[PDB]
């Protein structure tokens, strides 16, 4: 009753924590072990500031939707406990800044005290003439992936450092099924030309004054490349750099300027604050997410793999509702055995 | 020319900032120094967590309601410069909590966003079941004292260590009009019945995920009386101790109990925060701020005195409008002179 997750991001993470709670008991023996290339603080869900918000038009897959205020009400049922700071979980109230009226959001009665932005809170910012003002959460990858680790070590969940070059390869070594939780990696394993990079470079600087997060918006530029800031438990995440297709993991000085000249646009204050740090990762892109069940019979016997990968820039968002929906088609295989 | 201000907290450094910047025109030669007996960061300035909000209910002095708006304004003038972060100056969200519905106040036009909150954020707070949501600004005293200081010593402002012990004392050394900014002690240089010590103790703790301010409210415990927390640049302000008649400038062990139970009942992510310190101060508690003009006719000629304190648990909430009704007695003054 072996199984393989293969990564230890936060899908990779959960997805493995997810499973076993749903399958550990007596009567059902479960072994798992988790292959990854890389380990905290050098993933994706390290760069990432972990702000919930999902993309804030209609989905595509109305799913998703779904899966997003499944992780909200988790990490909302859990933000009042004395070990909501290992995880790096806290509250966070803040603005979304807009050029020109666009409807209330899906997730609008998910969030605590949605409303629109006041004439006078909008005079604070002046390029953007509409607005929203909500409470929400920040998941802190860092310390997330951290608990996560503690979480599983405890429960008997072994971790390995390789590089995995095929499914076929970890299907003769043993594993009955294959979790796949690569991210934006997921391509070098089985060809994916809807999976591409999302190019994000952010900035740590100190600001502790910084007591709310601002995310601008502007269908000119597109998702993600406007204006962020972000504040966290020992730093504030500057952002506002989407590049798609883009695979440099080198931190661009042209981007820096983009940051840098943008988030003082919007808060003048962080003109006098100190730069700890410049980071680099790439968002996992897909149309869809691709959280289907595949029947690998390409390979050592009829080998099952649950895919788990494609959560663009909002990961930590959704993260919740993915394990959930991937520790029941880990069911589906598990009823359908004989 | 010349005009002394005893004390150096907010209402003495604001009021000599004022003074000056109303009547320093070379047709209006002025000198004017500043006597303290203490200095940043030994006043009770030093002590305030500095969170902008009157005392809730009709002030029993409609003025007041109008220099706390007069402060609110000027400091969200300022909130977006560069330079707010040299005065301790930034914008907070937070919770007002309540036990039974009492009506919004007059400040609520005055703050940002201000709203009720909604049953799921009310079901955060256990022991609350009604209460308010809004976006207030946090004038630390340690950085606006310093912040004052700069500007007052450019601008030709002496200052000097020593304990006043009397009005016409002050008035023979060669001072036409005295600025009396000596807070809680006012009355050892003229007996006030009405002036008393309202006793608090407070809590600096190390939470930096601790994002919003926390206020309780019970009529029962009375005012300053129940669990606060307030975040602050470098760290949070844990409180909830209001003593009147107490003199005791030494903290006391069951008041940090009190703290301690009562702000972790409200955040349990409390429990497992470090604590950098514990500090005590005495709110100057008068029925009415005493920001009146006074002939001291009994000592050294006919001598002006202009009394400012009396400002209770809202000293950086009103210190600007006290500041400029203080300049505008000073200029009364000036014109009947000759
Ligand atoms: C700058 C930036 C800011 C972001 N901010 C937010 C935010 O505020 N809020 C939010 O909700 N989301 C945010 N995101 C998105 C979020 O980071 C991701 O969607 C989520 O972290 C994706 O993680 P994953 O677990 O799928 O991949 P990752 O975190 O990259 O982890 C993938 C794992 O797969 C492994 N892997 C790949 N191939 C192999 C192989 N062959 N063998 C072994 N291991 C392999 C890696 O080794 C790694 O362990 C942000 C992203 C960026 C880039
Ligand atoms: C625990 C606590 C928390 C608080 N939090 C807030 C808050 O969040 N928000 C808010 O708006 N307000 C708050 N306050 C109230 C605020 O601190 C005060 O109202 C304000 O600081 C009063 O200052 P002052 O300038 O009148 O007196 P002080 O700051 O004490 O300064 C008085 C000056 O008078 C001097 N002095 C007295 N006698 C003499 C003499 N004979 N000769 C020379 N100098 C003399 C002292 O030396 C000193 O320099 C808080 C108070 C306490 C105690
Ligand atoms: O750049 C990112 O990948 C990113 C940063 C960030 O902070 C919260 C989210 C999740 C979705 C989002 C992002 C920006 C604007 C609207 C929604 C998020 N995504
Ligand atoms: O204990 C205090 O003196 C105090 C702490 C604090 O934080 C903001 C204010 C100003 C008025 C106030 C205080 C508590 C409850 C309602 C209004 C304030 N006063």
């Amino acid at each position: 009753m072996r199984v393989v997750v293969i990564g230890a991001g936060v899908i990779g993470l959960s997805t493995a924590l997810c499973i076993h709670e749903r399958y550990h008991s007596v009567l059902q023996p479960l072994d798992i072990k988790v292959y990854a290339d890389r380990f905290t603080p050098l993933t994706t869900t390290d760069v990432a500031a972990g702000l919930w918000q999902p993309y804030l038009s209609d989905p595509n897959n109305p799913q998703e939707a779904d899966w997003s205020q499944q992780t909200f009400d988790y990490l909302l049922s859990h933000v009042h406990s004395p070990n909501a700071e290992n995880l790096g979980l806290f509250l966070i109230s803040g603005y979304n800044l807009f050029h020109e009226a666009i409807p209330d959001p899906s997730w609008k009665d998910t969030v605590l005290g949605f409303r629109k932005l006041t004439p006078r809170e909008l005079d604070m910012f002046p390029d953007y003439g509409y607005g929203w003002f909500h409470t929400s959460l920040i998941l802190e990858g860092k310390n997330y992936l951290q608990w996560l680790t503690e979480r599983l070590t405890e429960r008997g969940v072994k971790f390995f450092q390789r590089k995995v070059e095929s499914f076929e390869e970890v299907a003769r070594e043993g594993a009955d099924v294959i979790v796949n939780c690569t991210g934006v990696w997921a391509g070098a394993l089985q060809r994916d030309p809807l999976l591409q990079p999302g190019r994000g470079q952010i900035m740590k600087v100190d600001a502790p004054w910084m007591k709310h997060f601002i995310l601008t918006h502007d269908p000119e530029r597109g998702i993600y490349n406007s204006p962020y800031i972000i504040p966290g438990t020992q730093t504030v995440t500057l952002g506002g750099i989407f590049q798609l297709g883009n695979w440099s993991e080198l931190n661009n000085i042209q981007d820096h300027n983009t940051i840098w000249e943008g988030c003082c646009r919007l808060e003048p204050t962080l003109k006098n604050a100190r730069i700890i740090g410049e980071r680099t990762g790439f968002r996992p892109v897909r149309p869809q997410i691709r959280l289907e069940r595949e029947q690998l019979r390409t390979g050592p016997s009829n080998t099952e793999v649950i895919h788990n990968y494609g959560h663009g820039g909002y990961g930590l968002t959704i993260h919740w509702g993915c394990a959930l929906e991937a520790a029941k088609l880990f069911g589906r295989i598990l009823e359908e055995k004989k």
